[PDB]
C-alpha cells in the first residue's frame, strides 16, 4: 500500500504522496470552514476531521461521499481528535470545554471521560493495543498526561515541557514523539516519559508532527513547509513541500499506522454500547453520558432521574451522582428561542416552546424523531398530562389555555375569559387540577381549576407583582412560584393553605423552578445560576452551577413507576373518554369536554354546542 501524508490548512484537507511529492490534491469535501485535527479509519478508508470554526467533528469517504457530522453539539475548540481503530471509537479533546470525550465512530453513545482538573487539553494520541491514551495540556503549567482509554488512572506522564503538540506514538518501537513550541524542538521519550531525546532543534514553531517507518514529518510555521527527518538521528532532513503557511495538522495515512489487536475482538467485547481499552490489551464496557453499567459489566441503563434546563438555543441534562458527572447538551436540531420545556417519561420525549417560530415541538433526547405538536398563536408555557396523553398550553396572543394531544390533534380550549391572561401553567392529573398564573391588569393571581376548566378558584391574589414561574410536586403536595418584581420564591400547599416565603434575598430574575426529591431548584437568568434550597430545612441554600447564559427553564424528571402509572384511571386509552379524562375530588374519574362541547349521555363522548 502506498503511504500518503494528509494535512489541514485553511478550509482544505490535502493529500501528498510520500512516493512522489509533486502529487498534491484536495480531498473532495464540502462545507468545511476551518480544517483542524485529522485522522482516518483503516477498516473503511474514511477520513475524520474537526472544524474549530463550525464547532463540529465530521467524517466522509476519501471520495467525498457519505459526508456527515458525527459530533455537532457541545463543542467549542475540538483541537485534539483520534480514531480508536480497534474498539471503533472516536476520541476528542476540547480546549474550550476542558473535556476529553469518546463516542462510537458514527457519533453514537457519546461519553465524557475526563473533565476535572483539565486545563486546555490539545493533542491526543491513542494506543488501544495497550489501553492507554496520551494528551498534551497547555494553559498554566504545561504537561503531557496519560490515562487508560476509559479515562481511569489519569497521571502526569511528562511534567517538564513547554506547550507541546503533534503527539505521536511509534507503535513498533514504543516511543512517544512531540513538538515543543516554547523550547523550539521535536523530541521523543519512551512510553513512561523517560529517556528523553531531542531529535531536531532550532524550530521556532513546530506545530504538527507525525511518524512513518524511519522518518518523522513536521510542519513549522516559521518555515512554512512540511519537512522530513530520520526519526532516530534527526539527519537526512529534506523538504516535502514548501510555501505552506499555518498548516494545522499532519497525518500519515497508511494501514501500518493502525495495526495490532485487543480483546474487544470482532464483537465490541460483547459490550452493549462502548468497548473501551484498558491496560494491558484488555477492555471495560462503557456507557453513554449519564447511563450506568449494569451488574453484568456489559449492558448499560439510561438514567432513571435527571434535571433538564434550557437556554435560548440549547437544552441541557444533568444528573445528581457520586461521580459528579458533567452536564451535557442534548443534540436537538433547530433550536432558536426555547422559552419553556417539559418531558414525557413514558415515550422518553422532550417537548418545548420555541418563541421565534411560535411552535410547540418534540424530539427524543438523542435528537431523533423530531416533530411539531402545535404550529396567530403565541405559546407561553406548556404542561403535559402524561396519563391522558395531552399538553396544556397557554397562548399569549388569544389568552386561552388550550389542550392538544401529543400527536398534534387538538382537544380544545378549557379556559378563556375576556380579562383572563393565563401564563404559567402546570397540571396535576393525580388530583385532577391545573394551576396557572393569571397576569390580569392590576391584579396578578395564582389560580387553579379542574382539568376541564370547571371549578375555577383563585388561590392567591395578594403579595404578587410578576409571578413568572410556577411548579408543583405531587408527592410533597406543594405549589411553588417565583416573582421577578418582588424578587422571591414562595410555596404553599396545593389547596392554597400554608403559604410561605422560601427565599427573598439574592434573587434577581427567577425564570424557572422545579422540584427534585427534597430540593427546590431554580434558575436566575440575570445571575446566570442554577441554585437549590432544601425543603426539609436541614441544609442551606446551595449553588449548583454558574455562568450559564440565557437560562429559560428548568425541569426535573422523576423515575416513572410503570405499575403505579398504569393504575391511573386515565392511563388506559384516556379512560375511554373522547376528549378530557380527569380525576375528581369525590374519588371518581370522569370524562369531560373542552368549552365548545358538552358530554353526551354515554358519559364518554363529547358533542357540539
Ligand atoms: C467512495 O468510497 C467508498 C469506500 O471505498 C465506497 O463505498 C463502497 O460502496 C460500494 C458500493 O456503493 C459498497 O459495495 C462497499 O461496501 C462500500 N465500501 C465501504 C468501505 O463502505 C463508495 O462506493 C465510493 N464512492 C464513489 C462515488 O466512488
Ligand atoms: C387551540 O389549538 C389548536 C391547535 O392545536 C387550534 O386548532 C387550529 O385551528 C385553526 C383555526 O382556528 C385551524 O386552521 C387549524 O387547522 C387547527 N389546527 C389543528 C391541529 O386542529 C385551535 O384553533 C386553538 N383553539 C383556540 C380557541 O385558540
Ligand atoms: C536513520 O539513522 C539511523 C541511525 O544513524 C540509521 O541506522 C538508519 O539507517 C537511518 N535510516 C535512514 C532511512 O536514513
Ligand atoms: C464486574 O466487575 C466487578 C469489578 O469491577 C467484579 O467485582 C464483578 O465480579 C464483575 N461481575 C460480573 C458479573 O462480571
Ligand atoms: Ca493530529
Ligand atoms: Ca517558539
Ligand atoms: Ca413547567
Ligand atoms: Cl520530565
Ligand atoms: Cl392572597
Ligand atoms: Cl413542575
Amino acid at each position: 500500500p502506498e503511504a500518503f501524508l494528509l494535512f489541514s490548512r485553511r478550509a482544505d484537507i490535502r493529500r501528498i504522496s510520500l512516493e512522489t511529492n509533486n502529487n498534491n490534491v484536495a480531498i473532495p469535501l464540502t462545507g468545511v470552514k476551518e480544517a483542524s485535527a485529522l485522522d482516518f479509519d483503516v477498516t473503511d478508508n474514511r477520513i475524520y476531521w474537526t472544524d474549530i470554526s463550525l464547532k463540529t467533528i465530521s467524517r466522509a469517504f476519501m471520495n467525498g461521499s457519505a459526508l456527515e457530522h458525527v459530533v455537532e453539539f457541545g463543542l467549542d475548540y475540538p483541537e485534539g481528535m483520534a480514531v480508536d481503530w480497534l474498539g471503533k471509537n472516536l476520541y476528542w479533546a476540547d480546549t474550550g470545554t476542558n473535556r476529553i470525550e469518546v463516542s462510537k465512530l458514527d457519533g453514537q453513545h457519546r461519553q465524557v471521560l475526563v473533565w476535572k482538573d483539565l486545563d486546555s487539553p490539545r493533542a491526543l494520541a491513542l494506543d488501544p493495543a495497550e489501553g492507554f491514551m496520551y494528551w498534551t495540556e497547555w494553559g498554566g503549567k504545561p504537561k503531557i498526561d496519560r490515562a487508560a482509554m476509559d479515562g481511569s488512572e489519569r497521571t502526569t506522564l511528562v511534567p517538564n515541557v513547554g506547550r507541546a503538540n503533534g503527539l505521536t506514538i511509534d507503535y513498533a518501537k514504543r516511543r512517544l514523539y512531540w513538538t515543543d513550541l516554547d523550547t523550539n524542538l521535536i523530541e521523543s521519550s519512551n512510553m513512561l516519559g523517560l529517556n528523553r531525546e531531542v531529535i531536531a532543534d532550532d524550530l521556532p514553531h513546530p506545530f504538527g508532527l507525525t511518524q512513518y517507518q524511519d522518518y518523522i514529518y513536521w510542519t513549522d510555521w516559521s518555515r512554512r513547509s512540511i519537512e522530513r527527518a530520520n526519526k532516530t538521528s534527526g539527519q537526512n532532513r529534506t523538504i516535502i513541500q514548501g510555501h505552506l503557511d499555518y498548516v494545522m495538522d499532519i497525518l500519515v495515512f497508511h494501514s501500518s499506522r493502525q495495526s495490532g489487536w485487543n480483546e474487544c475482538a470482532s464483537s465490541n467485547g460483547h459490550c452493549s454500547h462502548l468497548c473501551l481499552a484498558v491496560p494491558v490489551g484488555g477492555f471495560v464496557c462503557g456507557c453513554p453520558a449519564h447511563y450506568s453499567l449494569n451488574a453484568d459489566n456489559r449492558t448499560c441503563s439510561a438514567p432513571t432521574t435527571f434535571l433538564l434546563f434550557s437556554q435560548k438555543s440549547a437544552i441541557n441534562r444533568m444528573v445528581i451522582d457520586e461521580q459528579q458527572s458533567p452536564d451535557i447538551i442534548l443534540p436537538i436540531h433547530s433550536l432558536r428561542n426555547v422559552r419553556a420545556i417539559d418531558y414525557d417519561p413514558l415515550d422518553k420525549q422532550l417537548y418545548w416552546i420555541d418563541s421565534r417560530q411560535n411552535m410547540i415541538r418534540k424530539a427524543q433526547e438523542d435528537g431523533s424523531q423530531g416533530f411539531t405538536v402545535v404550529v396567530e398563536i403565541q405559546p407561553y408555557d406548556l404542561s403535559i398530562d402524561i396519563y391522558s396523553r395531552y399538553i396544556y398550553w397557554t397562548c399569549e396572543a388569544t389568552n386561552v389555555i388550550n389542550v392538544t394531544r401529543l400527536d398534534g390533534r387538538s382537544v380544545g380550549v378549557v379556559l378563556k375569559g375576556e380579562q383572563d391572561r393565563p401564563r404559567a401553567v402546570v397540571v396535576n392529573p393525580e388530583k385532577g387540577y391545573m394551576y396557572f398564573t393569571n397576569l390580569q391588569e392590576r391584579s396578578p393571581k395564582i389560580e387553579r381549576a379542574a382539568l376541564d376548566g370547571t371549578e375555577r378558584e383563585v388561590l392567591f391574589f395578594s403579595g404578587l407583582s410578576k409571578p413568572i414561574a410556577l411548579a408543583l410536586d405531587s408527592r410533597l403536595g406543594k405549589l411553588f412560584w417565583a416573582d421577578s418584581d418582588l424578587r422571591r420564591i414562595e410555596s404553599s400547599d396545593l389547596s392554597g393553605a400554608n403559604r410561605i416565603v422560601l427565599e427573598d434575598s439574592n434573587i434577581l430574575q427567577p425564570v424557572g423552578l422545579t422540584v427534585f426529591e427534597n430540593w427546590l431548584y431554580w434558575i436566575d437568568k440575570q445571575q446566570q445560576m442554577i441554585e437549590k434550597i432544601d425543603m426539609t430545612g436541614r441544609e442551606g441554600r446551595t449553588k449548583v452551577q454558574a455562568r450559564i447564559a440565557q437560562l429559560s427553564d428548568i425541569h426535573a424528571v422523576k423515575e416513572l413507576n410503570l405499575q403505579e402509572y398504569r393504575q391511573h384511571p386515565c392511563a388506559q386509552d384516556n379512560g375511554g373518554c373522547s376528549h378530557i379524562c380527569l380525576v375528581k375530588g369525590d374519588g371518581t374519574t370522569r370524562c369531560s369536554c373542552p368549552m365548545h362541547l358538552v358530554l353526551l349521555q354515554d358519559e364518554l363522548s363529547c358533542g357540539g354546542t
